[PDB]
């Protein structure tokens, strides 16, 4: 008997109030059976890093089902090195800045002018969600008159790897992912006679170079699921940091280039990501409680960034602190292959909003909840970012 407790039930006001919780209970036991969640979680940072460390002992088979099989994160040893290698090239530095230049700004642009005549903004619908919307389709040459089709088509993916119990949902995943494969197999197969200039057309490129055809479309599903929703909370998240301390939104328009480790603070202050999943392939122990081969592991991302031994007085949002070792993408063999597109999206969005609406701040008349399951969302979050854009 593992001790229990219910920590991710936990709502508030406070966007910091979850990080302290999670930071207090891990002082009393680093694993306990969450209740809520209904499995074993980690906590404490050092074990957290311990796990994502040992890959053997605790795989990623729980992901292995569904749209999901066989994919990226699924894998382990040679097969991970070499699709590892793949998703690398095509997220290299070279690579994200052309996209920044050829779409990331663009779309930042549009999503913005949407604003620029009115008084109020909810942020999570308005940018954080926007900014995906626009990303995906033109960095993987979809039209832009499916962007909606397309959204409800992600969407119904993403809740089928979050139910992977469910068959009508999983059937249903299912479906839409055969729907999103015809249309980007139409678009890669158009790439042999017409190469574009679009990541999907990197990605076709790519996939020559390692000697594969590993299909197109499943590079850039992968990308896709990983990215889609993911982007929003991150987004999300970063505004929620700058909206709530004006102090340091000063700073920032006197120092615009402070913004990437603003950016950095923010995600140990008010991570995104909860949490992932491990698979205990043999018997261990975790501080101290014996797991069973074929648990199924939860480890917490955010407790990490509130322990006052690593990062002090962990509470406080500074843009000066230049923390690193968070957790929000992850560690070891799988730590995210996404990090360099979700920073540079956060910069080039935010910096965006930031120049146009000198007078951006928080609205004082709505009381976001934050919770880990914002609008029934697999993140850590607010519920929405009110916010007022004028005088
Ligand atoms: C925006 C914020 C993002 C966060 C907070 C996030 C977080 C994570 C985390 C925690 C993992 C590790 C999963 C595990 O170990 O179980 C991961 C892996 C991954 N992420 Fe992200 N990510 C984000 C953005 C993206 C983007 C933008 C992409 C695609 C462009 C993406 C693609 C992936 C992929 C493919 C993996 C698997 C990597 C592997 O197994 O080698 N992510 N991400
Ligand atoms: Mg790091």
């Amino acid at each position: 008997m593992l001790p229990r407790k219910n920590l991710f039930s936990f709502t508030s006001k406070d966007p910091s109030a979850f990080g302290i919780h999670l930071a207090a209970a891990a002082r009393e036991h680093s694993v306990y059976f969450d209740e809520g969640l209904g499995v074993p979680v980690v906590l404490r940072g050092a074990d957290v890093v311990a796990v994502l460390r040992d890959s053997e002992t605790f795989s990623t088979r729980t992901y292995d089902t569904g749209i999901m099989k066989g994919a990226l994160v699924t894998l382990g040893g040679e097969a991970h090195t070499r699709m590892r290698r793949l998703f690398n090239a095509v997220l290299s530095p070279r690579v994200i800045s052309r996209y920044e230049e050829a779409t990331v700004t663009p779309v930042a642009r549009r999503v913005v002018e949407r604003l620029v005549r009115k008084e109020r903004a909810e942020l999570f619908d308005d940018f954080a969600i926007s900014m995906p919307m626009g990303v995906t389709s033109a960095l993987f040459g979809l039209p832009e008159e499916r962007i909606a089709e397309n959204d409800a088509l992600i969407r119904k993916m993403i809740r089928s790897v979050v139910m992977p119990q469910d068959p009508v949902v999983v059937a249903e995943g299912r479906s839409a992912h055969a729907a999103m494969e015809a249309q980007l197999r139409e678009i890669a197969e158009r790439e042999v006679a017409h190469p574009s200039d679009t990541l999907l057309g990197e990605i076709a490129r790519a996939i020559v170079a390692e000697g594969l055809g590993e299909a197109c479309e499943g590079v850039v599903l992968t990308l896709i699921l990983g990215s889609y929703e993911t982007t929003s909370w991150m987004l999300a998240n970063l505004l929620v940091a700058l909206l709530a301390h004006p102090d340091a939104m000063n700073q920032l328009r006197q120092q615009p280039s402070l913004l990437p480790q603003a950016i950095e603070e923010s995600t140990r202050w008010c991570s995104s990501a909860a949490g992932i999943v491990r698979f205990v392939e043999r018997e261990a122990t975790i501080g101290g409680e014996t797991l069973a081969a074929g648990t199924i592991l939860y480890l917490s991302l955010i407790a990490r960034h509130y322990d006052e031994e690593i990062y002090p007085r962990p509470e406080t949002f500074d843009i000066h602190r230049r923390p690193v070792g968070m957790l929000n993408f992850g560690g070891g063999l799988h730590y995210c292959v996404g990090a360099p597109l979700a920073r540079m999206e956060a910069r080039v969005g935010v910096s965006l909003l930031l120049e146009r609406f000198p007078a951006l701040r928080a609205d004082p008349t709505v009381q976001p909840t934050f919770s880990t399951a914002p609008r029934g969302a697999a993140a850590f979050g607010p519920d929405q970012i009110p916010a007022l854009l004028v005088h």
